[PDB]
């Protein structure tokens, strides 16, 4: 009942495209996908990836309240562009800007509160971090499955 969240065949796919095409670009789409973040965001974060910090089961990058971008492999330092991600998906998918609305879908379905899953994923509307955490947790087990 919501119209442009992808399924998870049409991201499937697209990562699969993505990993035929670059390594650099598949990684991108694949932290989007754990993230639910802004691709500005993760361009933003993928240039300084020495202040990730990985726990056991999950990563977490601080920006700048302060905001974290969750997500489950380590960064790796990756120089794309907006430009190289555009012109990929010019070639194509589902754009990557269509990720978080899946994530976002996601994450309701595994019960994770509204106000949490818009911290996750960088909006403004035990600690903070540590239940944001927790619940993050629940959507990186679905994943990896």
């Amino acid at each position: 009942a919501d119209i442009y969240i992808p399924t998870l065949e049409e991201i499937k796919r697209t990562l699969q495209l993505a990993k035929d095409y670059s390594e650099n670009v598949y990684f991108i789409y694949r932290i989007a996908l754990e993230s639910g973040v802004r691709l500005s965001e993760i361009l933003k974060v993928l240039k300084e990836p020495e202040r990730d910090i990985c726990g056991n089961d999950v990563c977490y990058y601080p920006l700048s309240g302060v905001f974290y971008v969750f997500h489950i492999t380590p960064l790796k330092r990756v120089e794309v562009t907006k430009w190289a991600i555009a012109d990929f998906e010019r070639r194509h998918a589902i754009a990557i800007k269509y990720f978080r609305k899946f994530v976002a879908s996601k994450m309701a379905e595994l019960s994770v509160p509204l106000d949490i899953i818009d911290f996750i994923q960088g909006r403004k509307p035990v600690s903070l971090f540590g239940i944001a955490k927790e619940q993050y947790k629940k959507y990186a087990e679905w994943l990896k499955g």
